[PDB]
């Protein structure tokens, strides 16, 4: 019922988990949710709704990049009643002892995109998550015995940057992970009056050049998913 | 293979057609290509390689927005030997005499993205197509009896833009179509030394709810595909 | 000693409360700290150290504006072993449900200053607080039965802004309070590897025109101080 | 008459060739036009009108820099019925394979000027030539046995630039020639609704300070002028 | 009163000298003025009013940085009738032939602040002093046997630069001194229709009393 | 010789007056100078050297706009030993009380050009004149009974600007005259270590004011040139 999602009101839960990869969304639906059904397939951007421990939950890909996820998050918020979005992504690390498969939680997200400047009269908008969602995720990770670090992400427009020196700048200012969406989702959440959080799994070290495979990212980053799902239940109270 | 493409050198032709929707890529392979073989499916971004009138051709989705297509086009160029990219997409018009189903060829692409400023030391980089490819597309269009306009596209970062007034400015400056990728693909081609072209069909008239029927759009879609494919043959001389 | 603080290592606690007004720092030291002693008076920027429920704590003015507070925060971190800074300030509100004397906690801070762009290669640095410090303040306020909202502040360079329309944009994007330092302190904390939090008391409403007096700001905003001090004790565990 | 041109409607053809140097315009009139008459001498900016193979054609200097040529091109468009402007100039190369005496056709023009950002709400306007004019020029060149390169020029505000590093950037993104006017003329054409093209001959290699001799310059200049003139005849059909 | 100044119209003279440090304002008031009276102490930003050779004169700290002094100068101009602001500060020099202990007069002020771009539609506003005040300061200095250098200051937002990349640039383009306020004060003066001047002593690469004498005598020259 | 000046060291005085129009330079030479001889005619940009009251003085056009005058002033300073440049031009007024034929002295020059930001690492360079030259001009004018206004000029890149509202901003900030060169000349002067000044006569009121524009002054164009020349004589003493 929207230009990029062929579904109707009620087809989505009020909370949506969103990886960039629709195939990871499919994996999550098949692995963590009961009674999951596909609710969207437009442009292959798979979305599903099922239950987790009785709680109605949706998962849907948002694609790669700020412009892509801004489209889906906006539509979910304005036309499907979605109140909370939890991005469950991958990222590259720049810090020396942040390692592969570490879970990072983006309370804020830096960016080299122009979208928030366009929204905010060319000033600095601090793209932040909802505090209660951050807190829920931290508490859930603790209950699960999973380490999770909270801090700044950096949302890049260019996965292949011509400016390698910027990575030293990110490292100097404590950036936990380089991904491509958080700052955009946070801008949309503030623009349209909803709540968002980005949780990422470290899938590459930008310095050491260690990296996981495409298959590993699609189907094995499960700590962040358990954290996300349990954090919703805490939020419900 | 690359982190976003599960294939090896040789799997892709040296020319790749790219719609945003990976389902359109599959449709293109099935409809216009002989002996089509799927060569990528990471993140559901379907890619295929086949032949058109004997000529080896590939077709693969690029996803929505500059950051998404920048990843795929970079990787195709540096790791798969691709020499030419032709985006085949949709766009919205802002000019009165540009009608639904019109074909537009982006000789240049304006943008509100920051990617080319990051590349170009914060100055104005004119994101342009390769001239020969533009000319090949014009001649292929003529031989098919299809009228096409050549000029500027505008590649937006925000499909849902909070700056409605900018559309008046685009109209004032002769922008032929509003889409979300061309300026980024043109930046990648310049950065990595390849050739690119974006052709679009007008599928919407901004500030108006006018829409074409399903059969009309497929017919028009097919016309664009034919122009792109025939243009490659002309380029081969 | 440093160019703006005539004290030696050890004279400051490892946690410093910092209002913009040195006379407020004096009030706080005399009212909340036991055995308080003056440790700075350079440029009349009073700083004191004493104990709160057995915990060594310092309080010192940072003056008005990002450039002023950036000086003091840097010096405390590099030369006095300060690990945490809690700014305890005043702000003006734009949101219709925010009232005079409400306490707001700045998980992030937007800004129209150029300093973070200077630090961050002209990109958007999300100026954020330390998460644990935010949670400690939230928990302390709950234990005290004091209400407090958590979200974005906006750190202005011009208290007398010629751009009145920017306040509508701040309001649309949920800015809780307009002040003049948080984004700068958060940038310094990030640069030098320390932790910071800004808590503000609403001293004016930009829409309803209500306003506390200079005398009230100097001495009567005590809820935010109780929250700050108790949050430190929580932080110590 | 207009503030910088003392002529009347009819004194100029609907196509004007424009070198920067008014003395070069005088040379073009004497050399290529029959029955040439001087139609402007305000500020010494000589313009002439005559015929080339029966076709009415004008030639006039535009002076140095974007601000200068923007004045002349605007006035020609709004007050003298001019439809097409062909800048005929020299440029410096930054690419090793681009050689002295090569003819470059600016299908696009990059710039470090702010004039187009001012016009285009501080976004990226792709300053482009008219496609048919570009094609006419290629075809004309081919007929004359010259292979012209088509791509981006860079229009500089500073002939004596303090930023030597920018040339490396220009080279990396494939800029064919450096001059000082094209992006400005293209901006004017778009703003006031006309068509423009810039053709340049490479008279210098910026990195080595290679410089063309006087005799070879006169030869390549003539080639460029023949190309421009014959392109007009092709456009007429 | 204003939110940052607890005084009333008439408490300030129509010219105010402003050092950054309020304790320096107190020193100035005590050393140079007759019948000096404290007229502001909000936030400890001490302001005083007295006479210098029969001429009513005020002196008040403005704090460090563009945002701080922009507040105080605006309120003085719009709410206390002040017509002229003279900043009397210290600066660091980058030029070889600008000496320690030299007096520099900022006819213009560069800055890495965004405040004037906010004011001037993101274009380049040349933050300048009032010409007559510059002339008066030069002439007052001359009469005191001092050659003041007139030129550009640079007003920094970051005393502690993250990379220090601007220093060589300031030197290349002839900046006389580095401080943290002038361009802000000049922007305020332009915005609200008053006149301002920044005078600095080169404190790095009295003297202080000489600078104050130049500022005070330059006012008396202006009154003529 | 230099790329834009066919002359040798010694041909120019160490002070050069520069109008935009080279024909105006000719007029000044013939009207004001003894034993004037032409020293340059490259690109029709006439320059002359003669004496005024025994004092060796040059006069030469600079063309229109920052890029044009930046070329000439740089070449004069670095290759012809020029120490002082005085632009003598016309400007438009935006202030209601500024009269036609009033003389404006640009102690500073605002601009919408990017050249100084290029020089100054994207920060605000205050483009200022030499103080002694300003003072000499004020005294020279006063001696002739002319009260010259001293303040900011605004140097525009676009004579035909799309942003009419900016003239309101100029008026609000007390801009005395609008022209097209001062900020660029002042930038060159600072870059290459020389001294410069722009003096202008008001030739028009920009835009229509509800108010009444005062009246017209009795001051002439010849009066301004006299001021300029006499200011040189004062500076010599
Ligand atoms: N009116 C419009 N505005 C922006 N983008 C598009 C498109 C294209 O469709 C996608 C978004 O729907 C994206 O790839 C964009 O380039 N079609 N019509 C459009
Ligand atoms: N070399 C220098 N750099 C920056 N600021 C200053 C100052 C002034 O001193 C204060 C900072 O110490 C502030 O008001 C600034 O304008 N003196 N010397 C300086």
């Amino acid at each position: 019922a929207t230009p990029h999602i062929n579904a109707e009101m009620g087809d989505f839960a009020d909370v949506v988990l969103m990886p960039g990869d629709p195939l990871r969304a499919k994996y999550i639906a098949e692995t963590f949710l009961e009674d999951a059904r596909e609710v969207n397939n437009v442009r292959g951007m798979l979305g599903f709704t099922g239950t987790y421990k009785g709680r109605k939950i949706s998962v849907m890909g948002h694609g790669m990049g700020i412009p892509s996820c801004s489209i889906y998050t906006k539509e979910l918020i304005t036309d499907f009643g979605v109140k909370k979005i939890i991005r469950v992504g991958s990222c590259g690390a720049v810090l020396p002892h942040v390692k592969l498969r570490d879970v990072v939680i983006g309370m804020g997200a830096c960016t080299d995109s122009k979208v928030n400047r366009i929204r905010f009269k060319d000033h600095d908008f601090a793209a932040i998550a909802d505090f209660d969602m951050v807190r829920n995720a931290v508490d859930a990770a603790k209950a699960l015995g999973i380490d999770a670090r909270v801090g700044n992400l950096f949302s890049a427009d260019l996965f292949y940057s011509p400016d390698g020196e910027m990575f030293d700048v990110m490292e100097k200012y404590g950036i936990l992970g380089v991904e491509m969406e958080a700052a955009g989702i946070y801008g949309v959440a503030a623009e349209f009056g909803a709540k968002a959080l980005t949780i990422c799994t470290v899938s590459a070290h930008i310095r050491t050049h260690e990296q996981t495979t495409a298959a590993e990212a699609q189907t094995t980053f499960n700590d962040m998913i358990k954290i996300a799902l349990e954090s919703v239940l805490l939020g419900d109270k």
